[PDB]
């Protein structure tokens, strides 16, 4: 039972990423980083990336997390905002605290790869 299956699988991931961007694009800490971003593209890459990371099918063909955030010099408060918004998204979707924590603990290992790049 992967975290991906525990979340609800493909249909849950497809609903979670656009809901998570609705919250991120309203969050003053981070919304502006996406000002010039093609959000259809980003939603597709990030859905593939989180599906792969959480134990679903691995079809992620994009950049690693250092290259993806290169030149942004991202700060700790920006990564905390992303995790808070992903957690709030999964809660709103009906995922249990225990599963949200499993998912955040996997994604948290990427923090050192993207901060300050
Ligand atoms: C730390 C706060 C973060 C901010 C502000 C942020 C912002 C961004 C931006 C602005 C881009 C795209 C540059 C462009 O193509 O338009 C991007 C790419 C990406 N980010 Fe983040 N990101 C953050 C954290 C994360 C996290 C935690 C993950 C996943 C766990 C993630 C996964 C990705 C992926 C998969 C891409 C696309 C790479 C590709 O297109 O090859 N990001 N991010």
């Amino acid at each position: 039972q992967t975290i991906y299956e525990k979340l609800g699988g493909e249909n849950a991931m497809k609903a979670a990423v656009p809901l998570f961007y609705k919250k991120v694009l309203a969050d003053e800490r981070v919304k502006h980083f996406f000002k010039n971003t093609d959000m259809d593209h980003q939603t597709k890459q990030e859905t593939d990336f989180l599906t792969m990371l959480l134990g679903g099918p691995n079809h992620y063909k994009g950049k690693n997390m250092t290259e993806a955030h290169k030149g942004m010099n991202l700060q700790n408060l920006h990564f905390d905002a992303i995790i808070e918004n992903l957690a709030a998204t999964l809660k709103e979707l009906g995922v249990t605290d225990a599963v949200i924590n499993e998912a955040a603990k996997v994604i948290e290992h990427t923090r050192k790869d993207m901060l300050g790049k």
